[PDB]
């Protein structure tokens, strides 16, 4: 039978962005490209020049990457009507255990920052989470613009010389 969780959606884990993202992994594999070089291809760049498959996950990674944000605030409003820190903690908690693999992607570094949020605003309730979720999203926008910077480049360096 077809594959789909998503119907099911018994468990609801963050295991569904996680199948998403992996194609950029998977993906790779068909790009023929030197994955190996996937970190020193940035200087090797300089004969490519052609970097637009590293620069299409970081970008793809970034902008899939809202979604986390997005539900950390939805989780939060339960916390609400419950008032027990006590879910906080196994939904907290489980931070670092599905950002842990995620490094796979390279976000760990927005979320990491939500350690950081808990000091302005704490998670004591429904309405600091809420707010923590700005924290992280700030930074969406700081890779995004810097990020997207680079891909420009490439932009002026177009030229009609490009594939056979």
């Amino acid at each position: 039978g077809l594959t789909g969780e998503t119907k099911i959606r018994l468990e609801s884990s963050a295991q569904e962005i996680k199948d998403e993202i992996n194609k950029i992994k998977a993906n790779a594999k068909k790009e023929g490209v030197k994955f190996e070089a996937f970190t020193n291809t940035q200087t090797g760049s300089k004969i490519s020049e052609k970097p637009e498959f590293i620069l299409k996950a970081k970008i793809k990674a970034i902008q899939v990457a809202e979604r986390f944000v997005k539900a950390i605030k939805e989780e939060a409003e339960k916390l609400k009507k419950s008032g027990s820190s006590g879910a906080f903690s196994a939904m907290y908690d489980l931070m670092i255990d599905v950002s842990k693999p995620l490094e796979e992607i390279g976000i760990q570094k927005m979320t990491g920052t939500v350690k950081e949020a808990a000091q302005k605003t704490p998670a004591t309730t429904a309405d600091g989470i809420i707010a923590i979720a700005q924290a992280m999203e700030d930074k969406l926008n700081n890779v995004n613009k810097k990020q997207h910077d680079a891909l420009k480049n490439l932009k002026e360096k177009a030229k009609t010389a490009t594939t056979t």
